């Protein structure tokens, strides 16, 4: 009785977790886009229907 | 007889008790949670399904 009280006391409300942060980091998905000399910005090849004025 | 009364008189009804308060303080878990300046919060990384209108 006196070892399993001490085991309870021990013990007490340990809530056991199966499982931690998982090792996959990544959460984007790669940019396969390519960059060439004719795009108007790093993000955007061009302005297609934009009408100025 | 003397001696008995004596003793019964000075234990009278002292419950005896095997244990005190135990040591074992923390009973919460360790935050294992990393910070991130990133982070919109100290407690929260993003707000991730939140929609505003």
């Amino acid at each position: 009785e006196a070892h399993i009280q001490m085991k309870a006391a021990a013990l007490k409300s340990a809530q056991s977790r199966l499982f931690g942060l998982d090792g996959g980091i990544s959460t984007q998905e790669e940019n396969t886009e390519r960059h060439t000399t004719e795009d108007v910005s790093p993000s955007m090849h061009t302005l297609l229907g934009v009408k100025n004025m």
